[PDB]
């Protein structure tokens, strides 16, 4: 005889414990592809922040043509 | 013969778990894009 | 017939072709950690 659908009930509730798990973390990273997103966001934010940087570079070297010319008598 | 006709849940939920694989790797792909961005971005701040 | 392995090993190869399919999933995502680890030891130098 053949056998029965046991293996299909608590097979089902095991795969099924399992997906749940499954979805669980594919919520906790959904979650954390946004918080990767807003690193990404920040980090974008930090290197606009270093185009003040070349600004400010820009401006030393001019400081350092100034101060040449200002130092080449006394 | 059983009357178990809500099998089929089940299977489009193991589908729908398909999808979840291809989605976590849309996750990890999304992931690897946004570091890229963010390794283009370091490799300008040691220049 | 009770109910047949039709469905049975439908799921079956699903659950068990996309189990392995998650193991490469999270190669990937080691991939992805390992990088990370490489932009945080970047960000950890430039915060110094």
């Amino acid at each position: 005889s053949p056998l029965q659908q046991g293996d299909l009930n608590a097979l089902v509730t095991s795969v099924q414990s399992l997906a749940l798990n499954v979805n669980e973390i594919l919520n906790t990273v959904r979650n954390l592809d946004s918080r990767m997103n807003q690193l990404e966001t920040k980090v974008d934010r930090i290197l606009s922040s270093q185009s003040l940087i070349q600004t400010i570079k820009n401006d030393i070297v001019g400081l350092k043509a100034g101060m040449a010319t200002l130092e080449g008598m006394i």
